[PDB]
RNA sequence: GAAUGUAGUAUGCGGUCCUUGCGGCUGAGA
């Protein structure tokens, strides 16, 4: 029964709600299933299509309705601090002022533990390297695919051995190619499933992965939404972001940001598609940047499909720059 | 070829022992 201890800290704020609304929380059950998510599309790349296999490869690590999951994750220690924060792209329908909206939500910071334990070697580095590219790639909790609920590891002490921690751009693009290397190796050597068949993934999945950068900070006062105006010189890294996302001349479309190029909700069709970029921020050397993960699929939901150029000339129209691949 | 009575199927005996209502699921999408 190997063991394996995560330190997690929240860089920015989480929105992590459990059956009451207002009050937010770390709940152990949406992590693991964001986790079992991100193990589906990092190892979706070495399964494509093998539709059949990746969920008996996910079944027997996350176990199913026929056997338990072998692996256990429970949080242990919780330093947070409940607060009040702004939505990313949420404002208010105020008369004349229509502001931000600010639920209650876990304050930056707020070191939290997280705690990993199986019978099997094998399992526990797969749950860890699913874990880390959950933290580093993204984060958890409502909005997340819009700079919320992104983490960092404080410390670790495991004793499966894992990849080692990026200290700058170029370490972090080059831990996507790392990580599904090992995790091709170790479900080849241990599961022996077929490898790596010729197929784009039909969902979010890293065989056609990659990894923007945009913008630099040093202060993390002045990363997060601080202005409500549009027009206030105080606007922060996620602040003008979101400035450079509103103004429509960057991306190329015919609705511009509001057309079916971005999560479902938006116009007459509501349905349930998310947006295929999500919004990240990673700290480097003490120093934070935005992360613009973009997930490019063959089809984009049953029914319609969308111009994925739209996504990459809005990011080369801001500058952000592709780190991978 | 004639010439019943008296009598409790009763005495003693634990439907008990061994069994996790468990397994799997993002309060999230814009």
């Amino acid at each position: 029964m190997y063991s394996a201890t995560f330190t997690l800290e929240a860089i920015t704020p989480v929105f992590m709600r459990g059956a009451n609304q207002s009050k937010a929380e770390i709940r152990a059950a949406s992590i693991k299933g964001l986790m079992r998510w991100w193990f589906r599309a990092l190892s979706g790349s070495y399964f494509g299509n093998d539709v059949e296999g990746l969920r008996r490869v996910e079944e027997y690590v996350f176990g199913s309705t026929k056997r338990e999951s072998r692996v256990v994750v429970e949080v242990v220690k919780e330093h947070v601090e409940e607060r009040f924060c702004p939505l990313p792209m949420v404002w208010k329908k105020k008369k004349g002022v229509t502001t931000r909206v600010s639920q209650r939500a876990i304050a930056p910071g707020s070191k939290f533990t997280l705690l990993l334990t199986s019978d099997d070697e094998e399992v526990l580095k797969l749950a860890c390297y699913s874990l880390i590219g959950l933290v580093y790639f993204g984060g958890i909790g409502f909005r997340c695919s819009r700079g919320a609920g992104s983490l960092k590891i404080s410390s670790l002490k495991s004793d499966v051995q894992l990849i080692d921690l990026p200290k700058n751009k170029n370490q972090l693009g080059q831990m996507v190619n790392d990580l599904t290397v090992e995790i091709a190796k170790i479900l080849k050597k241990t599961f022996l499933c077929d490898h790596e068949n010729k197929n784009c993934t039909s969902y979010s999945s890293f065989w056609c992965f990659y990894l923007f950068l945009w913008g630099e900070k040093a202060e993390l006062e002045e990363v997060y939404y601080r202005s409500n105006n549009l027009e206030n010189e105080r606007l922060t890294l996620l602040d003008l972001f979101e400035k450079e996302f509103k103004n429509k001349n960057n991306h190329l479309s015919n609705y511009g940001y509001r057309d079916f190029v971005f999560g479902l909700p938006r116009g007459t069709k509501k349905d349930r598609r998310a947006s295929p970029i999500k919004v990240g921020i990673t700290e480097l050397s003490e120093k934070y940047h935005v992360r613009v993960s973009v997930f490019k699929t063959k089809i984009f939901k049953p029914g319609m499909n969308v111009k994925w150029d739209n996504i990459f000339v809005f990011l080369e129209n801001i500058g952000a720059e592709r780190i991978y691949p």
